[PDB]
């Protein structure tokens, strides 16, 4: 009896949570290879939804049995999901949860497998909120505002802040970036020279924020967090360049989203008829 094939559709490959993520669903794999076939792709930056719903696309040509999805934009790619999943494909979605309004309306079921990114981002700022104190001005570095989790970070973020008694004053997108989010770092250390901390969506507008806060001879006076926990985040937690980061588990998210699929096509079921995983703050 064939094997199922499993499509993993992830975004930027420059990141290294995805190559981390990626590197976790091959090892599943190849511990399992007789169990599905697994087949991999990612996009050239966090911004190439055109690219992503193309891979997406491909996919339904090559008749997958599944599709494991990270979607650079929350509402862009339910389109395509739909096109799949009206051609027998089980669509799971994971870290970046669709628009459910944009699902509803297409009357599309979707399950997710992912974090909570408001209570993650909470973590990561209230450790933050320990070392600062009230009325401390910060700024907050935005993912791809039209994503989930990029909005449920800075909320996240925000809470911290607001419950430490600081005051967020500027919430700008860096898109995932590194270059863009020392852009925006940089731009926040001008416009507020008494800027206390940046608060960063992910761990490469992290490093982009580290770049500017060194830039403008503040370094040892402005924190930077970030979020992903990735390797080339350790040295700058050892050093302190970053404060904290936060673990949300990659390849635990590519593991549980494709083994959702492979239960649903063990059992025959249809999409119509189809899980929180955790994020620990890491310093």
């Amino acid at each position: 009896a064939g094997k199922p094939k499993v499509a993993l559709v992830m975004k930027s490959l420059a990141n290294e949570f995805f190559l981390t993520m990626e590197n976790g669903a091959k090892e599943y794999q190849k511990h399992n290879a007789s169990q599905f076939d697994l087949i991999t792709n990612g996009i050239k930056d966090e911004t190439d939804t055109a690219n992503q719903i193309r891979i997406v696309e491909q996919m339904i040509v090559s008749k997958v049995d599944a599709i494991v999805l990270a979607p650079a934009d929350s509402k862009a790619l339910v389109p395509v999901v739909k096109k799949a999943v009206d051609a027998g494909i089980i669509v799971v979605n994971i870290d970046n949860r669709l628009d459910p309004d944009v699902l509803k309306s297409k009357n599309l079921n979707v399950p997710f497998v992912g974090p909570d990114n408001r209570k993650g981002a909470r973590k990561v700022g209230d450790y933050l909120a320990k070392k600062l104190k009230a009325g401390d001005q910060v700024g907050i570095v935005e993912g791809v505002s039209t994503t989930t989790n990029a909005q449920q970070r800075t909320a996240g973020f925000q809470d911290a802040m607001k419950a430490g008694g600081m005051k967020v004053v500027s919430v700008q997108s860096g898109e995932w970036e590194i270059d863009k989010g020392n852009a925006v770092a940089s731009a926040m250390l001008n416009e507020y020279p008494n800027l206390k901390a940046l608060l960063c969506g992910n761990d490469n507008m992290a490093i982009g924020a580290v770049s500017a806060v060194r830039a403008a001879g503040k370094q040892g006076k402005v924190y930077v967090v970030g979020y992903d926990n990735i390797n080339a985040i350790k040295p700058m937690l050892k050093d302190g360049r970053v404060l904290a980061t936060a673990d949300q588990y990659a390849a635990k998210q590519a593991v549980f989203g494709i083994d959702t699929a492979l239960k649903a096509i063990a059992e025959h079921r249809k999409q119509a008829e189809l899980v929180e995983t955790p994020v620990d703050l890491v310093t």
